[PDB]
């Protein structure tokens, strides 16, 4: 297996890999163009996002936006994200329809072994993140690697999501807990 | 009743109202000027803040700063904010005298219904935020919509404030709780 | 004691002090140059950090990076920090070998008295931060003033650290608590 295939599949990979280095530069180029583009530039922004992401249809994303690869982000219909959102997509980040991200939401997929020896060994690895339909994620929340958020979930601002979230609940806190059922 | 008066009053409003859209454009223009202002350009900075806010006297605000409208921000005397502070002022954000915001403090006022049908309906709404005199808000705190913070309050770094905070306490945590009486 | 000596030693100091002011200005110049440097400007980035920090050997720091003075930052071998990290170094921030900071980690040393009269009095003070060897700090964590983090610690994303952390543990939450032993 290619290092890219290993990375996407959530296995140990090498980021210094040639293809991956090139992929990150391509994404950086597109991100940079996205972020310095004007808001009146709809065709350009839409064109850049179609190029960047694995899947996208309607998407309103305020700069500044950031991702690592782009092709690991899969966004359902009518996606909305306020400024300073970060989607670090070492592994697939799959988001359903009608998602709303408030400002400064961070979604991570990269991780490291907790054991220091292993960590300092160059080991690189990620875990996918999946988010359902009609999910609202409040300002400055953090969604950790390997998390699955169900449909119709409201994530309060500043929440740090470390475990799966079932359908139809409001979560909040660090660590995030169920606040109430919808 | 114009959409603007509805917005400010904390009622359902339509952001696409032409007057509100002109208003956000003006704010972005002013914010952009502020953020790219060289350092010794203190006059320019002061004049921009006088033009942007609903009320301001002495105010030291390190770029980058961000707000939505500007005119819903009312700042008391001797206001101070470190870099990357954000005041999303769909509704009034009233802050008393001698306020100190550390870096990356976010104050929000916009909200959404928790019900997904209602949320996906295009319903736009906010709640005011009021902060007292002599309040010190630590790095990366989040102040949520509808919250009132009393006088002489210390908000610990990273705190996420979801409810009123009475006078003379230190609060911290997410959710933020009383840590000690002053 | 020059105000500088007081600042560094964690005593009440006056920031408006000319050398300090010059020192902060110098730091801003270097940071600015670092932050706008293109990637392949290896030589330059490394040269700038050598000039900025009190101690550094191998350090990979993704822009944007930010500090107050630079000379209060002491970094051990093989230092790594992702983008948006902030080290506000009014007092010494001493970090061991093989440290890894995920994006948007904030380390603070400045503080203010909790008493309002004393706070509004112009009182300026800091507390040193010390971090051990082989520490991995997750995305958007906050390390507060006066904290000491032992060796082989993993600080979970979004954790807010307010008290010392002993060797060989994973901490997480706000406030951060021991999640498990390593
Ligand atoms: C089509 Pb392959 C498992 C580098
Ligand atoms: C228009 Pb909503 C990301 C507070
Ligand atoms: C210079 Pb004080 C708002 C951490
Ligand atoms: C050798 Pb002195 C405490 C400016
Ligand atoms: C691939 Pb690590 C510096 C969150």
């Amino acid at each position: 297996s290619t290092e890219k295939e290993k990375m996407i599949a959530g296995e140990l990979y090498r980021s210094a890999d040639e293809t991956l280095s090139r992929d990150r530069l391509r994404a950086r180029q597109l991100i940079h163009r996205y972020n310095h583009s004007l808001a009146e530039e709809h065709t350009l922004r839409q064109q850049i996002l179609a190029d960047l992401f694995g899947q996208v249809t309607e998407a309103y994303i305020e700069p500044t936006f950031r991702c690592d690869y782009g092709y690991n982000i899969f966004l359902g219909n009518n996606f909305f994200a306020n400024f300073d959102c970060v989607m670090l997509d070492v592994c697939p980040i799959r988001i359903g329809d009608n998602c709303m991200l408030a400002p400064g939401v961070h979604i991570y997929t990269a991780t490291h072994p907790i054991d220091p020896v292993a960590r300092n060994s160059g080991a690189e690895l990620g875990k996918p993140v999946t988010i359902g339909n009609n999910v609202w994620i409040g300002g400055r929340a953090v969604i950790n690697p390997g998390v699955t958020i169900g449909d119709n979930v409201v994530v309060a601002s500043g929440a740090v999501v470390t475990k799966d979230v079932p359908d139809n609940v409001v979560v909040g806190g660090n660590p995030a807990r169920i606040i109430k059922k919808l």
